[PDB]
C-alpha cells in the first residue's frame, strides 16, 4: 500500500510542487498519481479525474 490516502476532491494547482506516477511494482495495489505539496505532503489522486490531468498539464507548461 503506497498511498496513505487518495483524495476524492480537487487540490488547488498553486499547492502542487510536482507529481510522480507510482505502479503496482512501486509497492501500490493500483497505479497512483502522487502530488507533492509545497510543504512536501504526498497526496495520491485518482488517475481518471479530469482535475488531476488538469494540474499535470500546468506542471507541464510551467515545467523545466
Amino acid at each position: 500500500d503506497c498511498c496513505l490516502s487518495v483524495t476524492q476532491k480537487p487540490i488547488p494547482g498553486y499547492i502542487v510542487r510536482n507529481f510522480h506516477y507510482l505502479l503496482i511494482k512501486d509497492g501500490c495495489r493500483v497505479p497512483a498519481v502522487v502530488f507533492t505539496t509545497l510543504r512536501g505532503r504526498q497526496l495520491c489522486a485518482p488517475p481518471d479525474q479530469p482535475w488531476v490531468e488538469r494540474i499535470i498539464q500546468r506542471l507541464q507548461r510551467t515545467s523545466a
